[PDB]
């Protein structure tokens, strides 16, 4: 139908325009004195939020132009939250101030494509300069102090979220789980991770931990893609009777094969969720019977020559738990036997040994962790299920946080990270006039963070930020209290996976929003 | 239905305004420097791209007009990408300058008949100096470079590339599939390929490469016209049922039959794809049962008895993989035995030794060429999956390049081919005043390419351009990096066969428009 | 006042539409078969005039651009009237030829200053192929011929022309007066006659034939500029006592001399008109001492020690008529002596020998004619009062339209002469192709007078133009008749000198409007 | 300092433009030359302007830089205005 067609300024000024409505929901839930932002609930009283991820959802623009500006940074910033497991609420206010920065420099008639490469050169120069400056964690006296801050002080979980790490390697599985009635435990089981969430939402059945759980179900382990529900009849119909919720794992699942299975979801007529199978081609079919062993299951590809109509309830693998993420499956318990998995791992072993290739011996050395890896599985004891319900949330807040800070190490929070950075990379100067002005207007957002958080508080940020900096080491202010000092004494820091991600993110869209002549919507008559 | 019909410059200045709103969207992605294009999407978050086919594809108009405009040089730009692999966005911006110049001098009172011929004239000129300035690449050493260069440096992909054509001839056939992974394959194949394509879209199962990819597919071939529905459903529920889709390749797909195995396409299971058969007549009955041998399929013609609904699934062929153009059907592995391949080799061999018909015996060794010729597969390993998918589509393209390369041999590029041929022709002169004047807007026009390569940049276009007009030979500028010197050192070169296209496509709706005096569209009413 | 200004094309476009106004309703009179054009007068019942120059003084516009356009034609239009005699629509359908179609060439792209070129040299090569073709009319039946044909078929008034420039030579003075009452009649009596009219309209009297006119008047003469009117009271009321008319000649008036004087001479009581004095310096003071010795009065001013404020009506000159046009004082009949006459004539010879300088001795010369040579009269036939006022302006006309044919000769009519200049070079070019493009519009301009005449009679102008053009010599279409044949003897032909300068001014204001940027009107608020 | 430079480039480019021609090249072509060097824009071509003899006066051309940068200076750091009101 008819393109509404714009270009230009004209353009990018309702582009920001969009952001600038985005960003300023967001960024007001900033720091710990963050303010309320109240969203309307479709039947029934509305929800109060200070979490910039919940806003950032509900937020959508009535103009088609204002909204994609929105949509576009909203995307790149729950990049960060899918990579990181936080930092929204920053790399939107980082995009933002980027933005709003870029726009006016090139109305201005400066060269974009010059100050998309000093804006580029300052983050580049930021985070090498921000791995200077960071700290690894690795052993279980950081570890247990991390999750401890995570999770609001409570020493109890951030030693369990330690004592697992110790249990599976710190580079191990660790999945949580509803408690038993007061107080944690924490066993090591057989199971098998992998980075394949549900092929679309609907099958997810627990908004808490945005999941789809499944209680001691039958595991289906195909390699074709299934197109039609023709094929699954005798195993969904079989699975009926048992009386067993079905895990689908297949190279992909089309459209009316995916169609019915979120429809009789909903409708009650038999549980399901479908995941994609993990890798490609040839090392896929060696992941893919990888886990056939461990859920003492079997593949059903026409590569042996068995179709899904050949398919009885035998077949199919079993443990006593699969859940799945935006992105991660994880099977928990399999039903496989000591004599064929420990089997398949020394069959392995002894082609490590074998190994014509360099490479070939990476696919290997990862899979016989995967295989031989079993996985960490906090319980979480509460009294009164309620705070079971929200304490097991705030334990996967944790475990998270630590995990990612296990991955790149600590930095000091209250985005004090980021003007340290910012001003150790102060002088730094390219090829014009130009791209120097990028690295000016790059620099000067890496204070904006800070900045939110000041203001939110109800300070003057100028003399907070001038202060900052004025310090070094880990001095800052913590607008928790009002006192500056060490904001590591005072428990506050952030990954350094997070705080990176963020604005390296942020600057991507940045980029491409500032060299962004036109763009096409669609007509509202 | 009621038609609203606009005349003269009232319709001319709609057109133009319409091809402005058309060019001015896609010039925006035109060199190394090219900005980027927002594509709204009707769930989720808009596409940014900086290529102009996509833009393109996307630029429907309010006012009937306009969008006339728009759709007309839309389709002879899209030619050349058909026709050669690359130069729509070239070509929408050279029919930019030659449209502009020509409509504002028609209505300056100039006879749109010579400004036309003027045109044509210079066309001529450039094209005949376009083919003197092209060293040719026929040599393995030479394939191997230009492969090489149109897939980002990867010596390595133009090594396969090369060592394809080596294999199966110049002007054999050569497909790319997914690979193994890391690490890329080459082998040739008993398949074949004939020139048309998709009987319609929405067949496309592959958007990422207008292209309709099915494994293992039951292949239909029929000898006359397909326009009913139910005397041919039969065949369809057998399908459906064993799982395998279906090609069907008929004389004609049409009407009602159309309609139907295209919405349960988009839908339902079958996922069917419709071809018409190539040649006509004799040469055409003939051509089927060339692949009903080499697939294993029987040819369904009213003549030897068989007709629809006695069909069974076992009439049909069989390979291992099939896929269709919008031009070109390829397919591979036919499920034909080698001794009835052979065998019909054979036939054709002694009707060879049979026609006293100079080119009645090239339309027999054509399918000689097609049985014994096979299919060279550049399967593409890449790993980490979707780095397979990147790596799909650059070999795909640096395969494009490479033979229209070897057919017209290569130019330098950056759009400094276009300019070095203008320079090469200067006091061309016509019939008239007229004429010399439509002979100078196409001088312009040529500047065109080269100076939006620039714009994009940001740096003065008219310097840059003047700047190449008095070096020779393979001077030019490298936008890329700002760089003036030898383009063919740096390794910048278009195809020529896409250069020409470009211009002689571009000149050619230019031609239409300037002589267009009455446009009929349907009423808003 | 705040000013109203606009640019580039919204300029030229309003410019085009005012000349586009006065020449649509000018060019509808041109040519015998001339369209009547109504003209609303204050009280009574309006005018019905095939007069051009009638027309055109009328013509003014609302929008305050167009208006600026009209009267800029208007301007340089009737500065053939000025210079030569007729001409002053030719001049005008002209300039709107080129000028219509200059604009246009301008809005395509064409380059003003190279268009302007193109114009120039063209006109320049056909004011050239003009005076080619010229027949020169010296010989004294030539001159009379010239005089009947001017003067609508008439030898009585063609001839007393001819024995008029017998008298006094063909440089010399001749002027029209109302006739004793039928029969014309020749009088050659001592007078001059000079380089400077009025000094403003309300001193015109005779606006009949736009001229001031005064019987048995004083003449004033003065070395010095004039302010106080208090300086001129012994002489203006000397005048009042009497009641006869009077001219003042001085080095200039202004202020509040000529307030006064045009005020109380449209009261009524006692007539005055007001002129520059002749030259300046040495050679200005001796023509105002020239024409006293020719008037028998005295040079005023304290050089010979009298003020204006002494100065009685005793030391004024007198003459029997003095008259004077916009650029033309002609005193006829002096009062002072033959001999005080001949007495300064014989002491400038004297002078005229000691002169060892050029320059100077062309001065003397030219002043002892002025003296000598005197004044012809053409007195003119009537029979009742009105049909004399009428053959008044007949002969005036004549004389004027003879006076130019004697100078530079004469040409077929028709507008014949110019489409003969126009075919009488093709070939012509320009440095560069725009340059050519505006000899272009100039040679296809100079078919537009006889392209209208056509029209006015309702011929088909595209075949008659193609007919004259295809013929040679004096080959020309007789609008009134509608023969065609030599246009010499059909008895239509115009003056060189009013082709020519037709053309020229033309080709000179069409030059300025094609090369204009800027237009600053006095704000429509 | 830039924005300055850019301005001085100002005065040739409006001529240049005037007289039909390219800005950008015409004034990088004589950018790029040394001595006298300049473009006779009646003419259309290139040599020691002084040998054409096209001179301006160093006063004022010094003088038109001074006063042009002055009210420049003034506008930029300009903030308010007070004008009659229209009724």
């Amino acid at each position: 139908a008819a393109k509404d067609i714009r270009f230009g300024e004209d353009a990018r000024t309702r582009m920001v325009r969009g952001v600038n409505v985005l960003a300023n929901a967001v960024k007001a839930t900033l720091g710990p004195k963050g303010r309320n932002v109240v969203l309307e609930k479709s039947f029934g009283a509305p929800t109060i939020t200070k979490d910039g991820v919940s806003v950032a959802k509900e937020i959508e623009l009535a103009d088609k132009f204002e909204n994609m500006g929105a949509q576009m940074v909203k995307e790149v910033a729950s990049k960060t939250n899918d990579n990181a497991g936080d930092g929204t609420t920053t790399a939107t206010v980082l995009a933002q101030a980027l933005i709003r920065e870029g726009a006016k420099a090139v109305a201005a008639g400066m060269n974009p494509m010059d100050l998309k490469r000093g804006i580029d050169q300052a983050v580049k120069a930021a985070v090498v300069e921000l791995k200077n400056i960071s700290k690894p964690t690795t052993d279980d006296k950081a570890i247990a102090q991390v999750g401890t801050i995570s999770a609001n002080s409570d020493e109890s979980i951030g030693n369990i979220i330690a004592e697992a790490m110790k249990k599976v390697g710190k580079e191990g599985v660790i999945t949580v789980e509803e408690g038993s009635g007061l107080e944690n435990e924490l066993d090591v089981v057989e199971g098998m991770q992998f980075d394949r969430g549900y092929l679309s939402p609907y099958f997810i059945n627990n908004q808490q931990s945005q999941s789809a759980d499944l209680d001691d179900p039958f595991i289906l382990l195909h390699d074709k893609k299934i197109s039609n529900v023709r094929d699954l009849l005798p195993v969904l119909e079989g699975v009926a009777k048992a009386g067993k919720p079905l895990l689908i794992v297949a190279e992909e699942v089309e459209g009316e094969a995916l169609a019915t299975l979120v429809v009789n979801t909903i409708r009650g007529i038999v549980k399901v969720v479908a995941v994609k199978a993990p890798g490609f081609g040839d090392r896929r079919k060696a992941m893919l019977e990888d886990m056939a062993v461990l859920t003492g299951g079997t593949v059903i590809s026409e590569e042996v020559g068995l179709a899904l109509e050949k398919a009885t309830i035998k077949d199919l693998g079993r443990a006593k738990k699969v859940q799945v993420s935006k992105e991660n499956t994880t099977i928990i318990d399999g039903a496989g036997d000591s004599a064929a998995i420990e089997s398949r791992v020394g069959q392995i072993k002894t082609q490590i040994e074998d190994t014509s290739s360099d490479y070939d011996r990476e696919k290997l050395q990862e899979r016989v962790a995967k295989l031989a890896g079993g996985v960490a599985v906090i319980k979480v004891g509460a009294s009164t299920e309620i705070e079971m319900k929200e304490k097991k949330a705030r334990v996967e807040d944790a475990l998270h946080a630590t995990r990612a800070a296990v991955e790149e190490g600590v930095v000091p929070g209250g985005g004090v990270a980021l003007v340290r950075a910012l001003v150790a990379v102060g002088n730094l100067t390219g090829a014009n006039e130009d791209q120097t002005h990028g690295i000016q207007i790059a620099l000067r957002a890496m204070e904006a963070p800070l900045r939110e958080i000041v203001a939110n508080a109800g300070e003057e940020p100028s003399v907070i930020l001038n202060k900052v900096k004025e310090g070094t080491g880990n001095y800052g202010y913590n607008a928790a209290n009002g006192e500056f000092g060490d904001m590591v004494e005072f428990g506050i820091l952030d990954p350094t996976k997070v705080t990176r991600s963020a604005l390296q993110n942020a600057a991507s869209i940045a980029g491409l929003m500032i060299t962004t002549e036109a763009m096409v919507a669609d007509a509202p008559k």
